[PDB]
Formats: C-alpha cells, structure tokens, sequence
C-alpha cells in the first residue's frame, strides 16, 4: 500500500471530476488502466462509479495553478501506485468573460493562462521528471493533452482562451522532442463542441449551430467521443506516430469553402 | 450477413500494406488485398492469421479497370468496411528539378494521385450503397511525410502526396452524414523495398538524429496505427492526420 | 554590351482577370512585360503599352509542355532576360457537383493545366534565369494558387487538389533557388471578382455580405495585382517561401 | 491634420526594430519609438533620414503604463498609423525543459505574449478612435520562426511567441471591417544581440544550408518587409504571415 511490480497501467487524469476528464477515465479504466484522478474537489459517486469499472482508482486534491504543490502531488502518486504510465492533461477552464478584445481584462488572462498554460506545463514537468526517473518501464507511456479546436480556430471574443490552448499546441510539440528517446508518446486532441458543463451556458447556440451544419458529422460530440480517443493513444499502438494531433470535433476544424 | 469487417488494403502484398493487413487480420478483419503484382504464398501466410483473404489483381493507374476490381471484392465478401489507400511509388529518377522529365511526373502522378482518387471513387461509390452497416467504416489513406516536408530532388512525389492530402481533407467532409472515418497517415523513413536503394543513407541518417526515435519505422508501426484508427474508435476524428515517422515531421530549430 | 534598363516580368494568363490585374500593376511600377494566353486581346496589350514600357504577347497554352521551351526563348529573343515569372494561368472545375460524379477526363484538364502545365512551364523558365549572365533587378517567382490549396470543396476536389500540388510545388521550389536569390512566393487569392467567378456570384454575394470574408467585401484583380507588384519589387528576398493570402481574411480560420 | 504617416515601433533602440524603423523613416512616416531604458542617441541616427523621431520609455511588460505611453504618443503625433509590435526578449536560460524555472517562463511571457497583446489593446483602442484615416493603417506583429519550429531547450520563449500566432489571427478578425492590415512577421535567424551568444553555432547551420539562403539575416531583411506591408499595398492580405528567415522554416526532407 506504499511505493505500490505493477500489474496494470496507472494513468493520471487532471480535471477528471466531470466532462471529458470523466469520460476519459472511465475508457482508460475499461482498457484496464488503474486511475489517479486529481481535480480542485472530490465526487464521492464518480469515484465508486469508476470503481466499478474493476480498477483501483484513487483521488489527489490539486489546483493545476498551483505550480509549487505538484512535486507533492506526483509524489502521492507514485506512494499510492509506484509509477505513472500514462498523464492526460485535461483540466482547464474557458474564459471568465466573453467580449470585445478592447474589454479584456489582464487579471482574466492571467486567470486563464495560469490554469490552462501554465499550470499544465509545469504539471507535466512533474510528471514528467518521475516517468524518467522509473527503473521499470513494463506498458506503453504517453501524455496525451487536451488542448482544443481553439488552438487553430480563432473566437476573438475570448482570445486569452485561445491563446492558451495554441501555446499547449507549441509545448505538445516540443514535448514530443523532449521525449521521443524515452518512448513517451506525445499527443494533442482538440475537442470541438462535447456537451459538458463548459458548453452548458452556449448550448442554446451551439444547437442551432449544429443542426445548420457547422459540424460536418451533425452532433454534439461526447466525453466518450475524447475518452475512446484518449484511450486508444494510450494503449501504445501510436507510440511511433508521437508528435501527432487528433481532431475531436466530429470535422469541425476542417477548413472549407 | 457478414459477421466479420472487410478490409481492402491496396498494395497490400509486402512493405506497409503487407503490415497493415497483418495488423487489420489480427484485430478481426477478413482481407481484400489489391495489387498489381501476385504472390499467392504471402495471402498463404495472411490466411494463417485467422481471417478469410482473398487477392485482387488491379493496377490503381487503370481507373477504367476500378469498378470491376471493386465489383469483384463485393462478389467475394458482400461489402467493404475499410479501404486502405496504401498502393503507390516513389519517384522514377532523383535528381535536379531542371532534369525533371513529365513523363515520369506523369506515371507517379497517375498511381499515387490519379490512381487513388478514383480507386476510392469507385469504393465510396459501393459503401454509400450498403444495406446493413453493422461494423465502423473507415478510409485510410498513406500518404507520407513529403506532403509537407519538400524534396527539391523528387518534386513530383511530393507534389502527388500533397494532392493525397488535400484530397482527403474534402473525402472527410464528404463521408461525415455517412459515418465514415477518413483519416490521413503520413509514414516517415520505414523499412520496405522503396527505401531499399537508400537504405544505408537513412540508416546513417536515423543514427545522426534526423528521425528523433532514431529507429527506422517498421511495416507494423504503420500497421498497428491503422488497425487502431479502423477499429471505429476515432470517428469523431474524421479528417485527422496522424504522423506514423517517430517525431521525423516535428519542426524543430 | 549593355543589359536592359528595365526589369521584365512574364504573367502568364495575363489578357484578362487576375492576370491583367498583375500586368497593370508591374507596369506601373516599371516592367516591361511579356503576356501569356491562349488567346490575345489587342486591345489589352495596346491598354498596357499605354503605361510606358514594352510589351509583347506569346501565344501558350500551359497545358501544352513541349512549347514552353520555344515560348521562353520567344520571350529571351524580345526581352534579354526574365527577371520576375507571375504564374497565374489557371482555370475552375470542368463541372462543380459530387465527388462521385467526377469524370476523370474533367481531372485531367485541371490538372494538366493548373499543376502539370504551371510545374513544367516554370522549369523552363527557371532554365533561362539560372543561366543569366547578368542579374541587375530583383527576381522572383509569384504563383498564383488560391484559398482552395488550404480550404476544401468537395463539389471540386480537383481543382482543389491541382491547386494544393501547387503549394507544395512552390516550397521545393524556394529551396532549389535560394542560392540564386530568387524570391518564390505563393500567393492564395480568395473570393475575387473575375470571369472564373461570376456564375456562382449569387451565393459568394452572400456569403461575403454575412461576413464569411472578413472585410465583407469583393476582392478585385487590383487587390492581387498590389500584393503581386509588392513582392515582385524585391524587398522580399528574404521571405522566399512565404505565403500571402489574399483573400481579404477568408482563410483565417474562426469558430 | 497630419501631414505624414506615424509608426509606433517597440523597442526600437537597436537590432531589428531600429532597421523596421530605419525602414519605415525611409518610406515617409514619422517614428515613436519605445524601449525599456532612456535612449538619448537613437533619435538622431534617425533624424537624418528627414522625418520626425521621438522617444519613449515603456517596459512592455508594465501593462498600467501602457494608457499614459499611447497617450503620450499621441500627444507628439495626434495619431497612429501603423503599430510595430518588436519588443522581446529571449528565454532567461536555455537548458533542459525539466530544469525549465516558472520565474522565468513568466517574465518572458509577461514581455513577449501578455506585453504584446494590453500595449495592442491599448493601441488599438487610439486608432478605433480616430477621427482622421488619411494613411494606410496596420499592426505588424514580429513572433519568430519559434512559432512553428520547437526549440526544447528554450520551450518557454516558444510558447510565448506561438501565442502571439493565434493573437494575430483574431487580431485581424476584429480589425477587418476597420480596414486596419494585420500581419505576423516571424524572423529567422537574424544577426542582433539577440543571438550574439549563439553566433558560433548559427554560423555552423548557416554554412550548412540549414537557412537555404546560406547567409545571416540582418535587421534591415526585416526591416523592408515590415515597411512593406505597412504601406497599404498588403491591405487585402489582412492575417498573412510572412516568414523573414531566408528560407529556414521551410520544412524538407
Ligand atoms: N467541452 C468542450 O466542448 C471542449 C472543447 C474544447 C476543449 N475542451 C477542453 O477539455 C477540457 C475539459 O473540459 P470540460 O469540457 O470537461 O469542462 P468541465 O468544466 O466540465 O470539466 C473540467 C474539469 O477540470 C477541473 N479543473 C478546472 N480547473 C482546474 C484546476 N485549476 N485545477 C484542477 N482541476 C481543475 C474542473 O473542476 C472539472 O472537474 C478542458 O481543458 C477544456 O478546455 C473542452
Ligand atoms: N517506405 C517508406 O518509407 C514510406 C514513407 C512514406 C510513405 N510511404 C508510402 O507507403 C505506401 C506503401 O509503400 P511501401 O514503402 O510499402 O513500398 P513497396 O514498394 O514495398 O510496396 C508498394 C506495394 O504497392 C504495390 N503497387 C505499386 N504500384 C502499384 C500500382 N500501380 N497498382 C497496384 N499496386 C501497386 C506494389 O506492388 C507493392 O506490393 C506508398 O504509398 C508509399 O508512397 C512509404
Ligand atoms: N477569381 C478568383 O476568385 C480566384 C481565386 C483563387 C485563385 N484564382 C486563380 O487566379 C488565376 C487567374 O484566374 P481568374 O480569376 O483571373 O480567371 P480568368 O478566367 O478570368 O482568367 C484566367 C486567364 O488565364 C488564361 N488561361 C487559362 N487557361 C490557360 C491555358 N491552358 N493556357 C494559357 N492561358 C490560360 C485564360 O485565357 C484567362 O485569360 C487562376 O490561376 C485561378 O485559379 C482565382
Ligand atoms: N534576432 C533574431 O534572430 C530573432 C528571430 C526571431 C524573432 N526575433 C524577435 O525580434 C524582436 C527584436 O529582437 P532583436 O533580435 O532585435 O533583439 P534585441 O535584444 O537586439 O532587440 C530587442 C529590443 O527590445 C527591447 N525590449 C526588450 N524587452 C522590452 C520591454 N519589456 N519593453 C520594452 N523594450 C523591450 C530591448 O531592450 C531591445 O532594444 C524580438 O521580438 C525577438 O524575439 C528575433
């Protein structure tokens, strides 16, 4: 129960509380993935409810903004699982207020770019440092990160949002490099519209947005849509394709005219 | 019907293709392989994979020859759930642009490009006619990395990947109401008879770092990432491009 | 023996459109110029002689790669030397509907001309400018492409595809003449008002009124000429490679 | 009413941003221009070149200044035609991405990203409130090459200047109707103070044909393309990016 030859794959999902960090542990869990999921607060029934799945699940309490408690929450992690296979980094946040760029307020962008930018990068150098310090490497290793369709796709009511997501691309790039010797697949998905509790306040809009046909696919996507993607990257069959994008918009972010 | 998916890999009788229909067979798909030339003893081989194969011989150029290839598979396995769009050849010469000669342009554009967009045609002309679709549908497409990394020395294969990728982009579209996947793979430097000739640059190449894996790419990572992307798992990511080079495509200063 | 005094600019396509837009404004700037087309206006040529400089007209079509050769040293026998090539030369889908309707022979078309034709017609020009003796002005390659390298429709992948061969085209390219200091650039017109254009005008009209183009506006053959002229004045030597978008916002991707 | 058009270039005192504004001088417009120190010689370099040349203290990263240094410039000018977004600054420390420190990742994206953007925001705001628009209007954005080519060991400055990318982009959205041209400017390697530390190992990939053009950049590249599409004639080509690095970003095989 401390320093726990493991005999299935830890994942560590941020932000997997809710939405698509949800949907991701519970395909990560139905692929055989042990799951430490870490978020600003706890769900005692998502926890029994991924517990369900057959796993050994277990919760870190983490603000991803702050940047000097995540040595310590890696180091909880390995007491309670001895190692980390595979890190998705999905927490994140939209912006605090959609508007005109000239209303834009730096204590808002800096809000934003502390969770999204910020914080991920530094959660991932933690992470990062114990995947390289393992003495044993037994399953397939990645870092999948959840960036966004805003990555590329630009909303300039909410530019700090979308700048964000766009440094995630760049740092996605660069991680690969960091990490190809050591056979860490790294990965981007950009989900497009998934109903969560992010696109709760914009549903109305988004409907009527899809059904004139701005996603060529015509749905909503869901939390299983990025969980079966998410999954699928960390079962080791893409490790050679590190350094790739995934689009998980149903084909929204396909350019057309 | 069927109780099984069919897939049909071009080109599926050694290299890329070969591994990839080894990988299609080993997650449950039966086999239409395509290709212009035959070897009975490598659908031997596939066979002792489990699945039903069977062997079409089509050159992907002879567009006219296309709906009876296709006609063919859907005589032998009632329907097509994947088609992938492996067949394709490099450059006849390698050399100055200045030296480049259009009737060489032109048999590498006739297969690679040409030779695909109606092969895929003719097979989206069936799979939008299917009566029962019980299993996810997907076209995967190889291209290669020189759709976005130039080779002044081979312009006109990259020019024909090029046409690959953009012509898959508007295939997405196309097959979104459809359900089907259509995605993009784009392998690096992998070991086959095409980089055969060269195999001693690129394995000095590899060592130096060019490829931050600094592996060659086997046929089986090609393989296992198509298999993956077939399984239905990535619908939602249709018009996707997945880099199969070990991080070769990464720009980097 | 004394070189010319004037740079000399080679547009393909050049009677009408985009082309003729060009045309004006390098002569405006100071070229002479050399007009392709398949079919010559002489009111057109008279038109550009008007702003002062030579101007001469070669019969070509670029589909036809066994006459670029004679075309070039047509050109060298009246000019001396090709200092900026404007590939622009280039025509729509035979037939705009569904994928599963397209016609190889309609494929072919676009491509021999668009992609096929532009490569090999540029190869022979290419020839000429790397066996220059003398280089007094600037130089560059300007290919005209379009949004659809970039932007997909799938009721004309052909041409989408024939103009997507030309982006890569144009980036070996900027390799292979680096060393020459000769500037390539591609440039990405959008939604221009042109023949090529006006039997779909009714719904690009809306589409640009509801803002799908940023600035809400037409472009001209004037818009492309200015962007063209800019880069062929040779204060981009040092962006060879790059990418213009001249499409008034189109391709900026936004959700 | 103005008689000539005014640039607004940041840090202006030296490298790149003195040949933008040697560039722009030359074309007819005036010049302000910031850096972080006092600068008492910069203003009569450019005098010689016959317009007017003024001088302004601005740390980019102070965003509480910004609104008196717009007005300030104002005050000199009456109004501002083209915005030159040049100041930055390099990563504190190159070395391994785990040993990267978040002080310094913050004070490069404090200058570089979020300076970038509130000084255009505050900027910008001036010219939606003018009541006179005789000139061409613009704002060029110089990000890098670091854009779109990772450089592991320096992450943080990668990062910084790939958001400006995206800034750019919708930048040119909420300025399209305003007739206001913007563009991303991404140099290359570019002999300044800049890269003075690692000019042994630039010098190495430049002979190389690691740049295809095979020399340094200098200030005044940059500077004539900047001042070439602050003349009005780019105006339709509003969220173009030009890449000012002879060739470097050009991705091959
Ligand atoms: N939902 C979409 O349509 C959509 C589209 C594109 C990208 N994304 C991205 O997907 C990710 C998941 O978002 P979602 O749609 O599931 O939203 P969500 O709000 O429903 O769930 C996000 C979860 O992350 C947690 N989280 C947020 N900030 C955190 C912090 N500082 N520390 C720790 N945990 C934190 C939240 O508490 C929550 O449990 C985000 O990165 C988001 O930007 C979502
Ligand atoms: N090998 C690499 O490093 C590499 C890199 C990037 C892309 N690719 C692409 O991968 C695909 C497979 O190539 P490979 O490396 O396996 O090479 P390969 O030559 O070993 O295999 C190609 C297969 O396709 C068949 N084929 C060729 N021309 C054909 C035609 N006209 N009609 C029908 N079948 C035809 C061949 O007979 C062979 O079985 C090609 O599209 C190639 O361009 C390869
Ligand atoms: N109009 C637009 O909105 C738009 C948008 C993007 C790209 N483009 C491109 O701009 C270029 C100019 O087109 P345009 O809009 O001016 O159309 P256009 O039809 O008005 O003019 C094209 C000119 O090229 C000539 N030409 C065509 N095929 C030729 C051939 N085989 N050989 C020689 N000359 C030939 C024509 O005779 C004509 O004079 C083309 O490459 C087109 O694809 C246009
Ligand atoms: N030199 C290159 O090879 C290269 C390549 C790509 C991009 N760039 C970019 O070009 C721009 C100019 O840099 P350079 O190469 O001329 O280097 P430089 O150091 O010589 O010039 C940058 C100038 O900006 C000033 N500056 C820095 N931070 C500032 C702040 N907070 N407020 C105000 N002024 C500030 C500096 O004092 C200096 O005068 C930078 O944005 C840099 O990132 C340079």
């Amino acid at each position: 129960h401390h320093h726990h030859s493991r005999q299935r794959p830890v994942a560590l999902v941020t932000g997997g509380r809710r939405g698509i960090g949800l949907g991701i542990a519970r395909a990560l869990a139905a692929k055989g993935f042990d799951l430490a999921i870490t978020d600003r607060e706890s769900d005692e029934a998502v926890i029994h409810e991924l517990r369900g799945l057959g796993g050994k699940v277990a919760f870190f309490k983490s603000d991803l903004a702050a940047v000097k408690t995540h040595e310590a929450t890696v180091f909880a992690v390995l007491d309670a699982f001895g190692g980390i296979d595979c890190l998705v980094n999905n927490a994140g946040m939209g912006a605090v207020e959609r508007g005109d760029f000239l209303a834009l307020k730096p204590e808002n962008f800096d809000t934003i770019m502390d969770v999204n930018l910020r914080g991920t990068v530094f959660f991932t150098q933690a992470v990062v440092k114990a995947m390289l310090a393992a003495d044993e490497v037994r399953f397939p290793r990645s870092i999948v990160t959840i960036s966004s369709v805003s990555s590329v796709m630009t909303s300039p009511e909410r530019l700090d949002y979308c700048i964000s997501k766009a440094g995630l691309t760049a740092f996605v790039q660069g991680l690969a490099l960091r990490l190809a010797e050591a056979r860490i697949g790294v990965f981007e998905v950009r989900p497009g519209i998934i109903r969560t509790d992010m696109t709760a306040k914009v549903a109305a809009r988004y409907d009527a947005l899809i059904e004139g046909g701005l996603v060529p696919m015509k749905r909503w996507g869901e939390a299983s849509d990025v969980g079966a993607i998410v999954a699928g990257l960390a079962g080791g069959d893409f490790i050679f394709a590190t350094g790739s994008a995934i689009h998980a918009d149903g084909g929204l972010s396909i350019a057309k005219l």
